[PDB]
């Protein structure tokens, strides 16, 4: 058998947890919620990285949906309330291909039915509105991660696409993390800064997820986690769940992308305007300067090097499938995995190697979270601290 026919048998026992798909989002804003406009019981190739018969091709069995919302619109409560709601649904739209999960024992009843166990992780300390009941609400909900910012700052966590700002967490963001850790909600790192993911090892008292980073060793990007972080991992006792993200992933891609933005601001606009005339420079740029195209090896480069860093049983994998417009070839859609996998096998990586990065890493970290929040409910009461109280 080849090494693909290899990878397939492989999934089918020990199946891929994937740490970030942002299918609510795309189903937000393509359809409002229109789910039989967007049925993912049908053919959705045409519209979406995701339906369910490629998840099944892809040797999914277990996926943290993201409940994103914007940062930069009021009423990010209200917003993830409905991602939150557009989950449930799926949910309950699919009962015999998937399954809410919201334990790791949820994770390996679902394996045993063969349905997918569906989770959530919301996507940016913004979902709370400063608020810790707020925080405490969306865990009574089934968030079972959070990512402490998106693409901006909040008050109290920097991201690692904005300006410094607290500089790390604040003495609220640690605060948050301290609360985080009491619920049993993951704390997640991707998107933060460095100064931030090292505030936050600091603080936790239990294991922290990368829901979908990669290595900023291998490829140089503030998206990305720095060896330090990584070195931290083991002890700490979480995981790095590789993206696949081209921009992040290809140097060739970094590079091309950097270029891109300076030439839209050459031409006076922000590099995240949309505008019909925005978009007319872009794409005359792409016209002179090719868009390069990231491979399987790209991503499997990443997971060697974190692999050596971090250890094989701090690693998994986030697709960022439908967040991102771009994708690696053979990574095409979420039917994709074997291919990963393959190439891996090909690299001599065993399979205990693979059953732990793809479903034994997560199922061992979800279950620390559990059994930190214990400890912790026992021990003391939830925090009623405010924003103003410990920030000022
Ligand atoms: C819209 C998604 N929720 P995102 O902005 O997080 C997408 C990617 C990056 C991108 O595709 O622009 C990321 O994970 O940083
Ligand atoms: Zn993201
Ligand atoms: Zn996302």
């Amino acid at each position: 058998m080849t090494s693909l026919e290899k990878a397939r048998e492989l999934l089918r026992e020990f199946p891929v947890v994937d740490g970030h798909n942002d299918l609510p989002w795309a189903l937000r804003e393509q359809v409002r919620y229109d789910l039989d406009a967007r049925d993912i019981a049908a053919d959705q190739s045409a519209h979406l990285h995701t339906d369910l018969a490629r998840l099944r091709s892809g040797g999914v069995g277990a996926q943290y949906w993201s409940v994103y919302v914007r940062s930069d619109l009021p009423g990010a409560v209200t917003a993830t309330l409905e991602q939150i709601d557009c989950v449930r649904r799926l949910i309950d739209r699919h009962p015999g291909e998937l399954r809410a999960a919201l334990t790791a024992a949820d994770m390996e009843a679902a394996r045993a039915e063969g349905r997918i166990a569906s989770l959530m992780g919301a996507e940016g300390g913004h979902s709370i509105d400063n608020s810790l009941a707020t925080l405490r609400a969306l865990y009574a909900l089934g968030v079972r991660y959070m990512t402490l910012t998106h693409n901006d700052n909040n008050a109290w966590a920097d991201s690692a696409t904005d300006e410094p700002g607290v500089g790390g967490l604040s003495a609220f963001g640690r605060e948050v993390v301290r609360e985080m850790n009491r619920e049993g909600m993951l704390v997640d790192l991707s998107h933060v800064a460095a100064t931030t993911m090292r505030d936050a090892l600091d603080t936790s008292t239990a294991p922290v997820i990368f829901s979908h980073s990669s290595s900023r060793a291998v490829c140089d990007h503030p998206r990305n986690i720095p060896d330090d972080v990584l070195e931290r991992l083991s002890a700490n006792g979480g995981m790095a769940m590789v993206t696949f993200v081209p921009k992040f992933v290809l140097q060739a891609a970094v590079d091309w992308t950097a270029e891109a933005d300076d030439n839209m601001r050459a031409h006076g606009f922000h590099h995240l305007d949309s505008s019909p005339e925005a978009m007319k420079v872009h794409a005359a740029f792409e016209e002179r300067v090719p868009r390069p195209v990231a491979t399987v090896s790209t991503v499997a480069d990443h997971l060697d090097h974190m692999r050596e860093v971090a250890g094989v049983d701090h690693l998994g994998i986030g697709g960022d499938y439908d967040g991102t417009p771009f994708t690696p070839d053979g990574l095409g859609d979420v039917s994709g995995y074997p291919n990963l996998i393959a190439e891996l096998l090909d690299r001599g990586w065993s399979q205990s190697d693979l059953a732990k990065l793809t479903w034994k890493n997560a199922v061992r970290v979800l279950d620390a979270a559990e059994d930190v929040s214990r400890g912790l409910r026992a021990a003391r009461g939830p925090s009623n601290a405010t924003i103003e109280q410990l920030d000022g």
